[PDB]
């Protein structure tokens, strides 16, 4: 039986990959599409590149219950976490942020929305490489942001085995124009980000609380992260840098990565010395990892890159919907970064 | 399971026939060679593969062992020397050493002679056109890049005689990938556009050869590319005569390609990109007519890696093998 | 006698290379600029890049007619044509549509608005290599579009010779992104034009008439251009490529085109078997043509690079200043391209 | 009007000088050598450059003759070299030869001792700190782009003791111009990589010009990051403060109130590397992380101009008594 998969949000850049990667998986099928702006029409007739005759639905919550074993999210912040509730029988893997915190607290103060009743959903963070135990029993998914899952895959080992100090963590982030997300503003047009770099939102971004969250929850201790985004002018890719300070060998911290990592099929630790580059991940849900230590001030960089739109957005989702069903969690996903 | 060599693994098309051989489910790679980085894993090499195959020094007697088919990309001539030295192994080269069906076509622009050719049951790969005799071919030419695109968007207009054959405009424009000294430097292709190997290029007689047996009559084609600064795709901008309505030729390309997975036309008024292709075997097919001078203008986006090169190379291969045609090429577009 | 220059719309592209040229410029000042997006904010806090701190006006009549000696427009079709009623005293340069054609029933057709009065005005094509002697003592100039301007140079000595057959010409331009102008529209958004080619307009382009216009008066025939135009994922430049049938020799073409352009300091006819790179022109007032022959057909293929912001729009605009006010007319203008 | 050389025409930095000196009203180019290309018209090989001087094969008694300033862009010890074996002529290296104050630091990172060092009049080239220096000075080491960018970003808060200049952390991203098969098209475009992380030569550069302006030894991490576009410089610093980024902005504002090519922007406002594309010109951002009390400085700066050939050009300015912008007064190319 193939799981029967919808996507509200269908026409936006991570709809588009959870179209792709589902067509591929073997193991579960395109039952809803739902799209406001273009509902009525084929998605291959707004995105010929989806080869996909499907007509995008105006989103009905009992259509979605009676067609849907699983329920994919893209939608702007606030939205996914009012159409769940009326839904019957579906599990929910949501792109945005309305479910990734554990205090809705904290999603208020960074978001602007009180989240009534959460302490009635079951909802989990969705880095399995962290949270496959509980994502197995889940019913909702809080699917991770894009710079968080670069980050904290760069920094579990360390923390988890305190190698490192915590306390404070400086990050510096580079990521290609999809990463920003949906942006159809000036400041977003080609002649404007081509050929340039910029930072943007520095230290004050909605991904800051959320690394923090996690961090802190391996470490066991307070984390403040020192986050600054750059915007880098390709379409994807996140590469993050990481500083911390540390009293430990550089070799003991890449033995440490190596056994962490070593039954990950989507996690790569690279030699010591050998430093990743964005495209070695592109469309794939892979990431590598590399760092190298500054000895006069005692400074590890830990350096990891990821493709923002698959395993730092629906390669990912895909993911935890094959934990959430009990499949091998490669289903889908056993493909390769493109290249060149 | 098919056992597949790669012989130049580490170019940009051995590269791409290795993702697309990990991923098919009826083939596997049993074979790798390298001349320049032999001796090291395919992903210490690049990464990106994440395939931990060590790459071999060619040797014919391993390959003859280990594989069902090889894939050559090599240059040119050298597959055409290799494959003598071999026996019992299916064949489908990249280059151009056994796309002419006259070897002394190859001869006068590849300034090599082919020996003993005629003895050779050889066929050129493109498989919306040929997929019959590469059934049962024992070598496969398969096709360059821009005669992908060309042949392809042409096609059904010459076997339909919907146009004037004789004279055909063809400017096409690819990505770098498609086209290192020092001209071919990030700086210096960045942000910039250019024409080369104008009225002068080697694909020429290679369209003109596929484009006449479509027509039953001699084409004549006059072809411009252009570098553009991205990595991959081609489109090709084509000119030619025509006394049809454009809602005629429309429909023919319709029938033609009704039944062909990899190429899609368009609906009328909708024009091609080539980022729409990225990643994958599928082809897209626009087209308009200027109404004053009856200028029918055909365009046609191709990823120039995948079905202009290394894709069709693994379509060819199922044909070969009586697998479906589609096995291991399925897989959408990726975008943005 | 500083000229005293106006810009209005000072906040798109062009305005903003009119900008940068005419600081730079010897005898010309700015006195004026205006923006209907950002008036009453510094040049300089919407572009920092252009170190202008003039704040933008909201357009008054009576303020140009002042303070101006003449005016450079960057409006929406149709805008340009109206206010220069309301304006007197003033030269005028406009980088749009309004004054480029010699019959206003042919701007009404392709562009959609009537120019009552048209007649009356004293109007020139700033096609300064075929008009400089009108554009002299004009009072208004239809600043040229950049796809015409392009191939009127590529082609204008075949055809003031007789070198080639006029009757069909066959143009497939490329066109980086910067053509669109800085215009919020999702097509021109980085991740959708970056990384890709695609045809646009295809045969239906506004330019069209403007090129049979001029290639008809200079051939003394009837020009019918066929015209497919790309744009191409980079920020500026243009490339034409145009196809003519010839029964001349390449030579003696080539031979032609050096000698038409011997003493024009803009318009580079390149060695044969050259052809133009479009970054040759970076940022610069230059020209580059090459040519081939396919010798079976007797097709000469014509190629033409320019950037598309500078001799393509506001630095053609500037040329044009200089020829109306008698200044050496390289004036603001002796700066080479910048490479790489 | 001064007579310009250029040792190593066809190198970008040479490219730009071409540019810069051609538009430069007190100037003019009257040697032109390439090591590659001699003997051939400098259009043949960049027809962008407009020129058709032909390059020549370097000839020291014919740049002693023709020439009051030469500049060079040559390898690594190159000159040096031939600098001593010349007299009567301004130097200006847009190489590392002469940026070092001790010569043994430059031995251990550039692999060659300079013997003969200490008697040659050489001077840092950053005319924001060193002007006067280098006004009277005969050989300048032009500095290189990454410590341009890192130095202009970090000299108010040195000098007026806002920071503590123990620790500096210096991530930086370049465009590709700032060789090899990794070097090419297809290998580059759509990535962005980290390369010589902690290990770059520009580190003991920036150390030492950090140093003299804090007075008080700086300690720097330094990681550069190859990104996808052409040219520009984006430096991001990190540096811990006990004081409020309102007066840390002010301090920038007051030190660079009077330098032509250096703006602060306002606050809240981060700087894009295409503004300052083509030109001279440095633009300085910053926030506060209030939590931790780190400062984060951002710089960005054309690395082939004010990083590498526009700096040089206000150099020979300065060396000549001529204002400091002539020849460099034209605005950013946008977008």
């Amino acid at each position: 039986h193939m799981i029967r998969a919808g996507i509200i949000g269908a026409t936006g850049y991570t709809g588009l990959e959870l179209v792709r990667l589902l067509k591929n998986h073997p193991e579960a099928k395109i039952t809803y599409l739902s799209s406001r702006t273009y509902a009525g029409k084929k998605l291959e007739e707004i995105f010929p590149s989806t080869l996909e005759n499907s007509i995008l639905s105006e989103f009905d919550p009992e259509k979605v219950s009676k067609n849907c074993d699983v329920l994919f999210t893209a939608l702007p912040a606030g939205a996914s976490y009012d159409l769940v509730r009326e839904l019957k029988g579906v599990k929910i893997i949501d792109l945005g942020a309305d479910f990734r915190f554990d205090d809705p607290g904290v999603y208020r103060e960074w978001y602007g929305k009180e989240l009534s009743g959460y302490e009635n959903i079951k909802r989990v963070y969705g880095l399995p490489e962290l949270h496959r135990e509980e994502i197995k029993n889940a019913q909702v998914v809080g699917n991770p942001g894009c710079y968080p899952t670069s980050v904290i895959l760069a920094l579990a080992p360390a923390l988890k085995h305190n190698l490192v100090d915590p306390e404070t963590i400086l990050v510096d982030a580079k990521s290609g124009v999809s990463g920003a997300g949906r942006k159809e503003k000036v400041d977003y047009l080609f002649s404007e980000v081509n050929e340039s770099l910029r930072p943007y939102n520095v230290a004050k971004h909605r991904h800051v609380p959320e690394m923090e969250q996690e961090l802190g929850k391996i470490s066991g201790k307070k984390v403040n992260v020192v986050f600054t985004p750059h915007l880098v002018p390709m379409t994807r890719g996140i590469l993050s840098t990481i500083y911390v300070k540390t009293d430990k060998s550089l070799e003991e911290i890449h033995e440490a990565y190596l056994e962490f990592y070593k039954n990950e099929p989507f996690v790569h630790v690279l030699p010591m010395g050998i430093y990743p580059s964005t495209k070695w991940c592109y469309g794939s849900n892979h990431v590598f990892i590399g760092m190298q230590m500054e000895e006069r001030t005692n400074t590890l960089i830990l350096m990891s890159a990821i493709d923002n739109l698959v395993k730092g957005a629906s390669g990912q989702a895909v993911q935890n919907m094959n934990i959430m069903f009990g499949l091998d969690e490669t289903k889908g996903l056993e493909f390769t970064p493109i290249y060149p």
